[PDB]
């Protein structure tokens, strides 16, 4: 459960993942969600803080004095809703459901959202086939 | 950076800790903090979702229909502010600054906040001296 960290502190091995699991539980129950992300027809409820923690685009939007209080955010209508859904699930779980059928949409969405590690991972999996 | 999870998904090893680090960065800059916790004289700004993820007491408070929207929460005046500070830092970092001088205050605060793993850890470190 815990160990002696490199610093003075006792560090809890699974704490960050346990927190993320609880944040995903709140999302699943729509508890304290404070924004709706609109992608084409689709709507996705989330917590701004989680979106900011995972995405350079959301970090930029919600640190903007005018946009920080917005309850609705519309994404570029060219964004694939399934690609966005896969990335939102990844934000809340650390698991990326990458498949041959969705990798291009996921990569394009991750580029737009400025999710660097996901973009790089997509690029590596694409290179593996070529 | 990533591995093949037990499920179909690609899993990112450090994602949950990277998210928690970013949430702590937002806390340090007072960005999107939505509650102030008052302990005696002291005030602590935080994100309700993080508090709920880490504490049975905060989970109960912010899932209550009446209390969920409160911007200010007063804790029991008998709570030690340093003990609360150590636990709030732990929530956002996974690191618990447990010392001989603060262990009793930290344990009492963790019991009040319903932070089970911290309570159990305090109990184990206390037992080690006796
Ligand atoms: C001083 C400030 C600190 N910082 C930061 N702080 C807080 C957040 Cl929410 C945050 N989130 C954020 C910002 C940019 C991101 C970002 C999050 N992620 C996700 C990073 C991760 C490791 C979680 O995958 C990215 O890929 N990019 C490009 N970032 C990086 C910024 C540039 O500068
Ligand atoms: C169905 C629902 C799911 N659940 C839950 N969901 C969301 C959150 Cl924010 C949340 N957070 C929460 C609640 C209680 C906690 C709690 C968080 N922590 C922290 C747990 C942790 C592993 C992060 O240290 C505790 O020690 N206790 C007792 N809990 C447990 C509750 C009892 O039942």
């Amino acid at each position: 459960l815990y160990f002696q960290g490199a610093d003075s502190c006792i560090q809890f091995t699974r704490h960050a993942s346990d927190v993320l699991l609880n944040l995903n539980r709140l999302r699943s129950r729509d508890i304290l969600t404070d924004v709706v992300i609109v992608v084409s027809r689709e709507q996705f409820r989330a917590h701004k803080t989680v979106l900011m923690a995972c995405s350079g685009l959301f970090y930029s939007i919600f640190t903007d004095q005018l946009k920080c209080n917005l309850s609705v955010i519309n994404l570029d209508p060219e964004i694939n809703p399934e690609g966005f859904c896969i990335l939102l699930d990844f934000m809340y779980t650390s698991r990326l459901n990458l498949r041959e059928g969705n990798i291009m949409a996921v990569m394009a969405t991750a580029m737009y959202l400025q999710m660097e590690h996901v973009v790089d991972t997509c690029r590596k999996f694409i290179k593996a086939s070529e």
